[PDB]
Order: structure tokens, then C-alpha cells, then sequence
DNA sequence: CTTAT
DNA sequence: GGGATAAG
DNA sequence: CTTAT
DNA sequence: GGGATAAG
């Protein structure tokens, strides 16, 4: 099956990825910015032992580490934890933003490729590691002590574009190795089209033997493999349609 | 005194005006309406002995008669009557709006004439007959049964420009009489320029003999007769400036 | 008094 | 959207 | 919890 | 202008 034979390509059985040809991200800030320290509202003790399982995986997956940072920004009760990022947002300088979008990706799917598979990568800002220099930024208070993210977090205003500019790089070979395929990337959300069910067969073959190797990971439950007919982006691709 | 000398051009003086030379006014309905007949709400007493007098004093200057008529506004306690034309107005027939706004009008005012009379004409709108087809549009009820205005109404959207045309209508002698003079109209605000004392002095005389031949009554009390400086439409008029 | 802004 | 406001 | 719309 | 709302 397609789960047996890319056992590193999945994110079911192939752990956590970590993106290991990308160099740990330098988050640059504006020209005046200081750090901006803000205090932990106090959370109840239900939302506390909501959070609690998930902040001790993420320790276990040295994804969180133990930190002293003159950064703090609130965790919210939401359970799973939520960080207020909006003050550190501020204070990091911006970048041109480069994800297209959804329609005018879809422009660049021609009549001639209906044979799709969609992916999509798992923890995809996770997989990329974060400069030492930059993971007191994203600094939190966790009870008493601070942890911080030693990956790209959820929050942080310019992890869509440095993801997908990351996956670029990552995937430029393939393209060149596939110059019949149609790969097109929305950040974590992947469609892979091809001529023929054999070319997609194949081509999906190598697009997850190279993830894989690559340290991402794509969701198993969801992969639409090999069909005539996928969601992608919240359209239905049906008949070369939409 | 300028008072003794011209008895019939003064309100004062020459008793309630009536522009002899105009023709009593039709007012041209739009051409979908129909009458429109508004209760009368009840009027506190205090308001109608207030308004009473009022009322009154039209009825012997005939500006106000009996009447029977399907078309009905309200008057409002303000004391002094109020007519609600409102629902009258967007029943008549737009008009275009001809009176110039003042800062247009005193741009025709040249350095050269630095001599001014002002006068302002009294109770103007009630100088032009309504033709008795016309009347009944402007009914009200007076406490029982109706009256109506037998001379253009306040509240009337037509009647600034109506009077402002029809005194233009009788001052166009006077303006081919005088050359050198400049005479401005804005509906009953008037200004005569001249470029000396004498030629002020005179040009207002001929202007009040005017005025008071054709039926209309300036205020005395507010007449600002041949002066350097004066105030006009909201403008002091002084060196030549504003 | 109701009604346009 | 409504109540404070100005105006007929 | 705070804060932009 | 403020309270209901969505989002970090």
C-alpha cells in the first residue's frame, strides 16, 4: 500500500519531521525594537490541565525548551495552548509576501494534466528549526519558568511565507527531475498533477520518497492519491473544472 | 430725513407691500401628484393665543382668507405660526435654482464704487400674489375651518428664487436708468454701489422711489444709507475688502 | 408635531 | 440603528 | 486574556 | 462611541 511503502514520508509513522537542509531561521527585527515583556494573565486550573499534555509532548519533541528571555507573551485559554504573538509581530521586520493565491495558483493547472494527488504536510512550520539567536522571541510562562519555541511557531506573522519560500528551495530539484509534473505549493497544501494514472503513480512515488527524505511529513488520513477528481484549497477538481 | 422724504418706500411708513407689476403666480405641480390632506394635531392653547394675533392681522391685510380645499399642512407651535410644507413641497414641480451664492455675487462688486446703501426688503415673499388656483395648495386649518395664503408662504421651496427673478424682472429699468451704478440682489438683500457720496446719494433716492412705486417696503430701521462701510450678507464691507 | 441627516 | 438634532 | 475592525 | 465580534 501506499502507508507501507514510504514508512518516512508519512506523518503516521515517520515521527516528527524537522526540514534537516534548512538552516535554523534568523528572525530579523525593525530598527528600533526592544523587547516587549508581557505578564501571564492567570490561567484556571481547567485550562492549565488542558494545556498540560501538550506542552510536555512538545518538551519531549525538544520542540519546546526551558528558557530565560526579557520576550514574554501570554499563552490564552482556548484545550490546547494559543500564544498572543501580536506585540513581537510588531517589533520583526517585514518581508514581501509570497504565497500566492489560491486563484492564480490554480491558473498554472493546465487542461492536459487530470491526474491529482493532494497532500498535506503535517506540522509543517514545526519541521523548521529556528536560530538559537532568534527563539527567545516567542518566549512564554509556563507553571514557574519560561519555555520558548526551537521551531517556526503558530502565531508568528511571516511563518506562512518563510515556509512555502523553504519548501521552494527544498523541492527545486524535483521539479527539475520531473519536468512533466504540475506540482503546485500553498504552503503545507500540495497537488501533484500528471498526464497518465502511471505518471502520477510515479511521480507520487518519488514527490514522497523525497518529502520524506527532506524531513516533512504528509498526513496519511487525508492524501488523496491518484484520482481523477480532488479537493485542493477548498475547490472541487472535477472534469478540469474549477 | 431719508424717512420723511420717501413715506411709500419705508415699511414704516408705506403700510404691508404689493408688487403691483407682477402677475399673481401659478405653481406648477409635478406631474404625477395629487392633494395631500395632514390632520392638524392638536395645538395647546398657550401656542394658539400665541398664534392668534398673529393670524389675525393677516386675515385684515387679506394675506391670509378662508378657504375649502383638499390639500392640508400642519401648523407647528414655535409664538408665531410654522407651516409643515414639507409634504406640499415635494408635490410642486422643481424649479432651477437661479439666486447666486453671495461670495459669486460680491465678486461683480469693482474697487471703483466704494459708496454702499444696503436695505433689506420687509415681509418680501408676501409681496407677490399666489393666482387663486395656486391658493389652496397652502391650506391650513385654524381653530372651525380651513385657510390658505393668498401671497407666496414661508416654508415654500420655491419662493427665495421666485422673488429673486420677479424683483429682477421690476429692477431692470432702474439698472438701464443708472449705468454707473451697481446694483446687487440677493432675494430681499440689496446693495447699491456708486463711486461718490452725491452719486450714492442720488442713485439711492431713485432706487427707494422704485422700490416703493413697485410695492415693496424696505426696513428703516435696518437701512444703512450711503456709508464708506457697510454690512452685507454676513460680509462687512470696508476698504474695498471681503 | 413629524421627519431628514 | 438609534437617539440627538435641526428644520418645516 | 487583550485588542483590531 | 460602544458593544458585539473575531482573532492572537
Amino acid at each position: 500500500t501506499w502507508l507501507s511503502d514510504f514508512p518516512q514520508a508519512w506523518a503516521e509513522t515517520g515521527g516528527m519531521g524537522l526540514a534537516v537542509r534548512q538552516a535554523p531561521l534568523i528572525i530579523p527585527l525593525k530598527a528600533t525594537s526592544t523587547p516587549v515583556s508581557i505578564k501571564q494573565y492567570p490561567m484556571s486550573q481547567e485550562a492549565r490541565l488542558g494545556i498540560k499534555p501538550h506542552i510536555q509532548r512538545l518538551l519531549d519533541q525538544g520542540i519546546l525548551v526551558p528558557c530565560q528571555s526579557p520576550w514574554n507573551t501570554p499563552l490564552l485559554p482556548v484545550y490546547r495552548p494559543v500564544q498572543d504573538l501580536r506585540e513581537v509581530n510588531k517589533r520583526v521586520e517585514d518581508i514581501h509576501p509570497t504565497v500566492p493565491n489560491p486563484y492564480n495558483l490554480l491558473s498554472g493547472l493546465p487542461p492536459s494534466h487530470q491526474w491529482y494527488t493532494v497532500l498535506d504536510l503535517k506540522d509543517a512550520f514545526f519541521c523548521l528549526r529556528l536560530h538559537p539567536t532568534s527563539q527567545p522571541l516567542f518566549a512564554f510562562e509556563w507553571r514557574s519558568g519560561q519555555l520558548t519555541w526551537t521551531r517556526l511557531p503558530q502565531g508568528f506573522k511571516n511563518s506562512p511565507t518563510l515556509f512555502d519560500e523553504a519548501l521552494h528551495r527544498d523541492l527545486a530539484d524535483f521539479r527539475i527531475q520531473h519536468p512533466d509534473l504540475i506540482l503546485l505549493q500553498y504552503v503545507d497544501d500540495l497537488l501533484l498533477a500528471a498526464t497518465s494514472e502511471l505518471d502520477c503513480q510515479q511521480g507520487t512515488r518519488a514527490l514522497l520518497q523525497t518529502l520524506g527524505n527532506l524531513g516533512y511529513r504528509a498526513s496519511a488520513k487525508k492524501a488523496q492519491i491518484c484520482q481523477k477528481q480532488v479537493k485542493y484549497l477548498g475547490y472541487l477538481l472535477k472534469e478540469g473544472q474549477r
